[PDB]
């Protein structure tokens, strides 16, 4: 039912999302029942928070997506706002912010040491494969950036002082929208469960932005064979039964990965032997400038070689959008997203969901 559907790999053939989508099994934490206050020194709210890297001319797109995630979670259960820049935020920013919740907001910078290239990567050689990926990326410029905020999420983000004293972290950005009120505390239901990590889109990448990466990743497990979990994604992360092509030209790797712009995820993790040696592992490779290895295939990879598969969590309930891709469940709770309908666009956007791959290799829980 949750298999793919073929015209040329086109989607999903049923999509999970159009049956009756509910609450988690197991035991809930209620902010009808418990001490949620903001301002209580008592609350029932664990040691996480609500992140965002983000910049000062994104403010009223990250002021749209603040409504939406406090209207339909954060303002029962009122865990805090922690914001990244590598500028320092502006005092609009500030108060325009801390506006839109009654929990408390901080404003972070990222260290120079956490964003600037490290010494060993040659800015001549960032330059030159950048160009080459600008005349062959569709709808692509290419910007250091970018390279800078991918590098970030992957390996130093966890590594943040005003991170130190967090165990799990939900990591938003601006102009997403969420359609489903929730009435749980995800956080809780996570370390109540020792859940490792949670996502709402799985997709297909640019092997363009990945050649070398599955290869530098075998590099590692070589050198380090008591890494791998036992309860593992091997056989998605290795997929060719849905777009072979995208195999071969990410050299092994199927291009899979969770859609990182939403995690809920364990910081405790990422800081962890073995995934951070991986970071580091392709920080001294040099894929994140001279390609442009994304976060959220990182993350894939690690979670997938180094976490237990069972503690992955699909947030099928949190109904989620970030241009041009949805996760909308079948649930009274939700509302203005067509449940099932997975994207909003051109028809060959429907190919681009790699849930039927995952569903089949490590499941739908
Ligand atoms: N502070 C800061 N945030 C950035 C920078 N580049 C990207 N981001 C943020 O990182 C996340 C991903 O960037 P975005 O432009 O949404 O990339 P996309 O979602 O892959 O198109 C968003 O939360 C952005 O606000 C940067 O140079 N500085
Ligand atoms: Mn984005
Ligand atoms: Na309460
Ligand atoms: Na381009």
């Amino acid at each position: 039912s949750h298999g793919p559907s073929f015209i040329e790999y086109n989607g999903m053939k049923r999509d999970p999302l159009l049956d009756p989508t509910g609450e988690p099994e197991g035991h809930l934490w209620r902010a009808d029942d418990n001490d949620y206050a903001p301002n209580s020194a008592h609350s029932a709210r664990t040691n996480a928070a609500l992140i965002s890297l983000v910049r000062n001319e994104e403010l009223e797109d990250l002021i749209s997506t603040m409504k939406d995630l406090e209207r339909t979670w954060n303002s029962k259960f009122n865990y805090p706002w922690i914001f990244f820049n590598d500028k320092p935020f502006t005092e609009e920013f500030k108060k325009r912010t801390q506006a839109e919740t009654k929990a408390k907001c901080y404003y972070e910078q990222v260290p120079k040491e956490h964003w600037d290239p490290p010494e060993w990567i040659n800015m001549e050689l960032f330059r030159e494969s950048a160009a080459i990926l600008t005349e062959q990326k569709i709808q692509y410029s290419d910007k250091l950036s970018y390279h800078q905020m991918c590098r970030w999420n992957s390996g130093m983000f966890y590594k943040h002082p005003a991170l130190k004293n967090y165990k799990y972290y939900w990591r938003v950005e601006p102009k997403v929208q969420f359609f489903c009120n929730v009435d749980y505390d995800v956080f809780r239901f996570m370390e109540d469960r020792n859940l490792t990590y949670g996502f709402t889109i799985n997709l297909f990448d640019d092997p363009k932005t990945v050649p070398t990466l599955w290869p530098e990743t075998k590099k590692f497990l070589a050198a380090n064979p008591s890494y791998l979990s036992s309860n593992n994604m091997m056989g998605w992360l290795t997929d060719d039964s849905l777009r072979p092509d995208h195999t071969e030209a990410a050299n092994g790797y199927s291009t899979c990965h969770f859609w990182s712009n939403f995690e809920i995820g364990d910081l405790d993790f990422f800081r962890g032997e073995q995934y951070d040696a991986y970071f580091n592992h392709l920080d001294r490779a040099g894929g994140f400038f001279y390609e442009r290895w994304g976060d959220a295939p990182v993350h894939s990879i690690g979670l997938g070689l180094f976490a237990d598969a069972a503690k992955v969590h699909w947030f099928r309930d949190i109904g989620y959008n970030h241009i041009p891709y949805y996760n909308c469940p079948n649930s009274p709770k939700c509302s203005k997203c067509t449940p099932g309908q997975f994207y909003a666009g051109a028809p060959f956007l429907a190919k681009e969901d790699c849930r039927p791959s995952y569903f089949k290799h490590v499941g739908m829980h």
